[PDB]
Formats: C-alpha cells, sequence, structure tokens
C-alpha cells in the first residue's frame, strides 16, 4: 500500500495513485492559512453525477480533501470554442447535468457555480459536478431560505444574484445550467454578464436570435433556452418541466 502524487490536476489539487492497486485519487490541498462548508457538505453526497467524496485529513495546516479522479477532464475540454459539440452529446451531457441538480436540489443544496470547468468526466464520459467551495444548504427542516451573497462566475450568473438583495437559490443553478447548454451547443458564451448595460443580454431580451451564439443553435434546444434563460426567476422554467421539455426528450443519435 501508499499512494505517489503523480502529477498536477490543476491550493492545488494533485492526482495520487496507489503503489500498489494503481487506484487514482485526486486530493485537494486546502492551505487553510469555504472548506469548512465544503467538507461538511461533500459528507452529505452520493450520487453517479456528483464527484465521489472518500474522506478527509488535516495533518496539521494543509487541509488534504480525498475525492473521486475523473480521468476524462473537464467538459470545459470538450468544447470546441465557436463550435460547441454534436448536438446528441450536449444532450447527453446535459440530461447527466439535471440528475445531478435534482439530486442536490433533493437534498437541499446548491451549488452556485456550475459552470463547465467545474462537471468533470469518468472514464466512461459520465458528468459529475465538482467543487462544493461555494456550495450552502438552501433548504433544511422542510424550510426554505432565500439566497443573498454574491457567489458564481459572471457570464454563467442569474440577473437576480446582480439586482435583487434575496432571491431562491434554485432558478439560479437552472440558469447557470441553461448557460452551460449554450456553451455545449455554440462553443461560445452569449454574454459577459446578464445585466442591461450588457449589449449582448439585451439583445437576447428583445428576442435577436440572428445573432450569435443563438444563430448556431438549432430551433428545438433554442425553444429550451427561451424558457431557461428567462430574467424573472419565478417565470424561469422548473427542472422537472425542463425534464419534460421537447428537446430534452427528442431521440438524438
Ligand atoms: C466565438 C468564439 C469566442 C468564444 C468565447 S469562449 C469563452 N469566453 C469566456 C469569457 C469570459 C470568461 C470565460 C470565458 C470562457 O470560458 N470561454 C470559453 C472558451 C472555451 C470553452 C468554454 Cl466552455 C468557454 C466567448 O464566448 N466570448 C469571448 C469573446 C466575446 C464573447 C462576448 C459575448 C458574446 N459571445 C462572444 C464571449
Amino acid at each position: 500500500e501508499d499512494w505517489d502524487l503523480v502529477q498536477t490536476l490543476g491550493g492545488e489539487v494533485q492526482l495520487a495513485v496507489n503503489r500498489v492497486t494503481e487506484e487514482a485519487v485526486a486530493v485537494k490541498i486546502v492551505d487553510m492559512k469555504n472548506i469548512k462548508k465544503e467538507i461538511c457538505i461533500n459528507k452529505m453526497l452520493n450520487h453517479e453525477n456528483v464527484v465521489k467524496f472518500y474522506g478527509h485529513r488535516r495533518e496539521g495546516n494543509i487541509q488534504y480533501l480525498f475525492l473521486e479522479y475523473c480521468s476524462g477532464g473537464e467538459l470545459f475540454d470538450r468544447i470546441e470554442p465557436d463550435i460547441g459539440m454534436p448536438e446528441p452529446d450536449a444532450q447527453r451531457f446535459f440530461h447527466q447535468l439535471m440528475a445531478g441538480v435534482v439530486y442536490l436540489h433533493g437534498i437541499g443544496i446548491t451549488h452556485r457555480d456550475i459552470k463547465p470547468e467545474n462537471l468533470l468526466l469518468d472514464e466512461r464520459d459520465n458528468l459529475k459536478i465538482s467543487d462544493f467551495g461555494l456550495a450552502t444548504v438552501f433548504r433544511y427542516n422542510n424550510r426554505e431560505r432565500l439566497l443573498n451573497k454574491m457567489c458564481g462566475t459572471l457570464p454563467y450568473v442569474a440577473p437576480e444574484l446582480l439586482k435583487r438583495r434575496e432571491f431562491h437559490a434554485e432558478p439560479v443553478d437552472v440558469w447557470s445550467c441553461g448557460i452551460v447548454l449554450t456553451a455545449m451547443l455554440a462553443g461560445e458564451l452569449p454574454w459577459d454578464q446578464p445585466s442591461d448595460s450588457c449589449q449582448e443580454y439585451s439583445d437576447w431580451k428583445e428576442k435577436k436570435t440572428y445573432l450569435n451564439p443563438w444563430k448556431k443553435i438549432d430551433s428545438a434546444p433554442l425553444a429550451l433556452l427561451h424558457k431557461i434563460l428567462v430574467e424573472n426567476p419565478s417565470a424561469r422554467i422548473t427542472i422537472p418541466d425542463i425534464k419534460k421539455d421537447r428537446w430534452y426528450n427528442k431521440p438524438l443519435k
């Protein structure tokens, strides 16, 4: 037995390999010099579309998180700039993304930073939601708490987060999944940020779909995107309804 730190995956994250079994695991080194909540949240998780948590180890000042190694890399690296990826592949990743998000929201957890860098792939190209450093509990004892903290990455963040003092957690993760779908299908992010001062975002609200990235997207998935990227979070489509959408259920090969 004994693990070797073979290389840098991305503190930092190193790839550890068992000297006997040759089994691998990602080790996240968190120089505490987030983390507490991240370990806590990780302990509650167990789902095939969420990066597995093996355990942790303080060992002084460097906190060590032991996480599932995803040999396929980041979804981010499967997206060709300006092109996207084949629709069938994007749909399968999107189905898997919704499976992971339904699970998280089911146990009252919001990820808050969904984007392709945080969606990793295993050996069989199964999507795994990664990094719970920004995650939080939005439901406890069956009572929902509204969020107010600015968390996320601008291009993927929901507009309410920039405009409202308080907002529901779930539609924010739905929105970020819609920007991920756009990136998969167009190899392009639609706007720097979702604010009226951003020309691209204003054009979308005025339905100028003849512009990029929308023009590269087929009408069926674009119809789903019209339901997800709705400014008013109360009017935005919910996950159960996304799962009933026409494109979501279209057979593709
Ligand atoms: C068409 C080729 C350009 C594609 C780039 S892709 C991109 N832009 C980013 C811009 C800001 C932050 C992160 C990214 C990023 O991760 N990607 C990125 C790169 C590769 C893969 C992935 Cl998933 C993301 C893009 O969408 N924009 C940069 C150029 C101008 C924008 C303005 C908004 C309207 N679309 C074009 C945004």
